[PDB]
């Protein structure tokens, strides 16, 4: 399993230590205050009201929490996913990302704190 | 596993089937929008900002998720929980309830979508 | 989870440290050698050659591995079981006994290693 | 999870569809009754009494149930393996075998079952 923080200004991401391999089943519990820019802070659902100006991930609010396997597109996260597995057999590496837009992430401020394991299969 | 929504405005909470016993790990992950009164709505860790004015459980925000276990007081679950173990003596069915005050659930809307299961051990 | 040994030669059986509750899956795997009598030892399953002459488990060999789960009578468990639900309305702790004939054990010798699990539900 | 059985004449054994990836936690189950020729029948663990002429794992008893893991050497499994993690640098497909001499399969008779599963990790 793993532990750790997901910084909400780093537009790389977080590389993890979980390697997704097929077959894999998973479960991902996220916690956390962080912003996109503005004074308030926001959960790992993000911000419900924000429009999408180009968001890294679509299918999830500006400020959530999303991921990448491997070479994949980017996944929503938000509080996380129980006994989850991967559609389109997608693996690899797990990469943990706040949901902003390119190029605006150095006005963000707080930080994710992310649990991942792997369930019976 | 459990599946199941709690909502906002039920003082008295949502029950499921999930009996937690001594030495049991429990994996919960929750989601969702709900409201204790204002036009905004937040997620399961509550409204950061506001002042506790009498909620059910002083250890989570007005507007967070928490549980009860059997006859126990309550137990923040905000997001959810990874892999988690009772205190000691903590047995019974879990109970999901909205942190609010007692008696002001009436303006509260919405509702979180929780999962529940019990992990190896 | 709980690991220890199982001796042949103890009547009255090892009880675990695992209580079965309803719902729960467990899996269990024995291991090593043991004797009823003779100077050769059988493993779990016990020996197939020899008669039921009066076993405390009907429904396994003489030197296999059972177990009572609270009051229950004895269930087989040979060399293990895989993800395993208990029969309903048996609860309780775990009594891991060696079968042979009551009144017979003081000739018995050798050991069974046994680990227990719950498993996720 | 992979079920099925594993025949004491198939000298190639059985490849089964686990791949263990590193970090991966598995759990193994094994029963039944097989002979290395002659009439006896031994369980999983085979026969303590008989000399080692040959086998293809010498750290497992004439009759016993072994593996490999992808290129590794021979793996003791004989009853099963609880919650098991391989040493380093050790990954691939499982392969279940019956422990016997090379050339000398065609006499052996019966089969073990076995139930092979990923725990959580
Ligand atoms: O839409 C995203 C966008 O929202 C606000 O304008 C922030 O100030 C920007 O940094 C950027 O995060
Ligand atoms: O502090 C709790 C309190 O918050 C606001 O005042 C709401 O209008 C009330 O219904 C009550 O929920
Ligand atoms: O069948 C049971 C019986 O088998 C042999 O006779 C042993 O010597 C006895 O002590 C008893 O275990
Ligand atoms: O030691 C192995 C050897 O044991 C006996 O001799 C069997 O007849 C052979 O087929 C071979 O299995
Ligand atoms: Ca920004
Ligand atoms: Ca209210
Ligand atoms: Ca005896
Ligand atoms: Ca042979």
């Amino acid at each position: 399993a793993w532990k750790g923080e997901v910084l909400a200004n780093n537009e790389a991401g977080q590389v993890t230590s979980i390697i997704y391999n097929p077959g894999d089943v998973i479960t991902i519990v996220a916690a956390g205050w962080a912003s996109y820019g503005p004074t308030q802070k926001w959960g790992p659902q993000g911000d419900r009201e924000h429009p999408d100006q180009g968001l890294i991930c679509h299918d999830a609010f500006c400020g959530a929490l999303v991921m990448k396997i491997g070479n994949s597109g980017t996944i929503p996260v938000n509080t996380g996913l129980f006994r989850w597995v991967a559609p389109n057999n997608v693996q690899g590496a797990i990469t943990l990302i706040y949901n902003d837009v390119p190029g605006t992430y150095g006005n963000n401020s707080g930080s994710f704190s992310v649990n991942i394991g792997k369930d019976q299969s």
